[PDB]
């Protein structure tokens, strides 16, 4: 469970900009909220197309596709404004789960310890309205909790991201994750090189991360792709998502190499839309979870530079920023360029 | 029947072409490859569409703009006409067999037709339209070929969305090619007496449209109880059909149901999934909801199924999308176009 759509303030907001046409996209999990929150500014004098994509990141707004549709305004749900130019006047409505981290961390004390002193803090955008507190929960535990403010990607300090762990690349014995599942976790100790505890929220369960069994499982993708001559290096003309220098030069490198490679344009990047094609491997150049979570090798950028010999040590492909001035909002924003 | 590598070069060479985008149907994944590397080999950016082109309606000329292509190269179908942000080369699939063949099999089932016959075929035997016609014409019949309009490349070619090629004069109608989608449209779409000839096989069909408007009942009485629909737009330039679909949720709302506009790229069910709504209709390729095989769990109308069930229309009606007059014809061969 969640806390409950703020439709008044979006409102109040939409009605300032006077606009008159908005669309509103949505994450599967906020499906039959996006329907609710369209009935209401209907309700206001105010037209409202749905989205009907499934939606993953702040780094796919529908902003084109709301101009196409002569919308006024875009509503951007589930998720925090990450640096990016928009077409249209943006309302992004970030997700707080209601479930009570420190509650979680209290359970695991012990847990928490054995990371160190000085630990490095770090959870995703579900439950970043309760850092603080678990900052302070910790701090009254006697740690020192270091937190970092991470990159143009980032929304806020200590946020994570599948594809951008900037927040975490700062002075500390290790890390402590706030979230679910394992990808977040992994991703960190991967890119970080330390040790990594995470503590799951809704179950208090508690993980100590070891990379060791991921890293060798993508060794054999490396592996299995090393025989190959012809690869495919795709991009997403998602707009956070599109890396067309990043891609041009594993076409460039690939060549170089004695390999064939072919730039390939997607907008959502699933191998079920690629089998025909004659490529024997494929790299993606978008968002890391793609490869990361097909029955030809499919490969990260970093991952396609160990296969050609010109990086030894396993590295999760990250999509970074540059510096970010300010600090979204625990709320609703809204954005335009 | 070939891919005219050098007839398309030469166009991209004095358009002053340098970085070209390549959309492909399933059919031809590799050709659209090996093309890449031909032009690659002359000095020429190439990169590959992902997606998988389901027509001409489907133009990757936006995607082209996004990443610096100057050109877009669109493989296996037609021209039809549409705003397009890069030049655009059209390379239409041609199908070797000789069609006549299975015609003068069957001259006894045409002849049932009438005296005076509608002739139609798919883009893949277009060429072939013009010795079909010659035969039948030589067997005793009169040939009427109707023009189309704009979504329509050749006189005589039928798209799924489109049969306005055989709006014209006639007792019956033949269709020379494979498969049921087509000729059942006809039958739909004309309420006339169809007649399929496969030319690979020479196998023909009396085309009924029986069962088809029998299991599209079927689905309106499945939406009749449903209180909250969702009416879907796709963005694919050639099927975006706004204002139809606009006028569908101000309808469903002035029979006390609920709507909501739905914009999407590729219409699925999967996508939809979540949503609250009881029932789906599609403003866009009329194949989408008319060809599923059971992806979709709700049920699923096109716009003319709809007014069936509002209490608005007596008798069914094929959903087409249909084009203004079409002031030329489209080679055979490849064609290029900007806007
Ligand atoms: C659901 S979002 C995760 C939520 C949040 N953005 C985060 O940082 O964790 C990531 C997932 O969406 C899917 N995804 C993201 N970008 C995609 C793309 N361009 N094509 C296909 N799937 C994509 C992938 O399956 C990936 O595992
Ligand atoms: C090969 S395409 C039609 C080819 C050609 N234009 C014609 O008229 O025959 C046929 C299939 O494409 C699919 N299709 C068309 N538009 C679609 C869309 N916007 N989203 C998902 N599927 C689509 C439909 O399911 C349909 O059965
Ligand atoms: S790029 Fe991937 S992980 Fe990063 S925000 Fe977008 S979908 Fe999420
Ligand atoms: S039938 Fe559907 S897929 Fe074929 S041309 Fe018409 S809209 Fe495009």
């Amino acid at each position: 469970m969640l806390h409950e759509i703020p439709k008044s303030e979006i409102l109040k907001e939409l009605k300032r900009i006077g606009a008159k046409r908005v669309l509103i996209q949505s994450p599967e999990g906020l499906r039959r909220e996006a329907e609710e929150l369209a009935g209401f500014l209907e309700e206001n004098n105010i037209e409202v197309f749905l989205h009907g994509e499934i939606n993953y990141g702040a780094c796919d707004p529908a902003d084109r596709e709301a101009k196409l549709v002569g919308c006024d305004a875009l509503i951007h749900l589930g998720h925090s404004y990450m640096k990016l130019p928009l077409e249209v006047p943006t309302i992004f409505v970030p997700a707080f789960a209601r479930v009570s981290v420190v509650e979680a961390l209290k359970e695991n004390i012990g847990e928490i310890k054995k990371l160190g002193r000085k630990i490095i803090v770090t959870t995703t955008a579900q439950h970043i309205h309760q850092l603080k507190e678990a900052k302070e929960f910790l701090e009254s535990e006697g740690f020192e909790v270091s937190i970092g403010r991470g990159d143009s990607r980032i929304s806020w300090p200590g946020q994570v991201l599948g594809c951008n762990y900037s927040v975490a690349k700062v002075r500390g014995e290790g890390i402590l994750f706030i979230g679910s599942g394992i990808f977040h976790p992994l991703g960190l100790a991967v890119a970080t090189r330390k040790k990594v505890l995470a503590i799951d929220p809704y179950t208090k369960a508690f993980s100590w991360i070891d990379p060791e069994r991921f890293i060798r499982k993508r060794w054999a993708q490396i592996a299995k792709a090393m025989d190959a001559k012809k690869f495919g290096v795709i991009v997403s003309i998602k707009k956070g998502q599109l890396r067309l220098a990043e891609a041009k030069r594993i076409v460039k490198l690939l060549k170089k190499h004695g390999r064939e490679a072919r730039l390939i344009v997607m907008n959502d990047v699933n191998y079920h839309k690629l089998e025909g094609f004659p490529f024997e491997a494929y790299v993606v150049v978008a968002c890391p979870r793609v490869p990361l979570d097909w029955r030809k090798p499919v490969l990260t950028p970093k991952e396609v530079e160990i296969l050609l010999g010109l990086r030894e040590e396993y590295e999760f492909d990250e999509i970074l920023g540059g510096p970010r001035e300010s600090d979204e909002p625990f709320g609703i924003s809204i954005h335009s360029t």
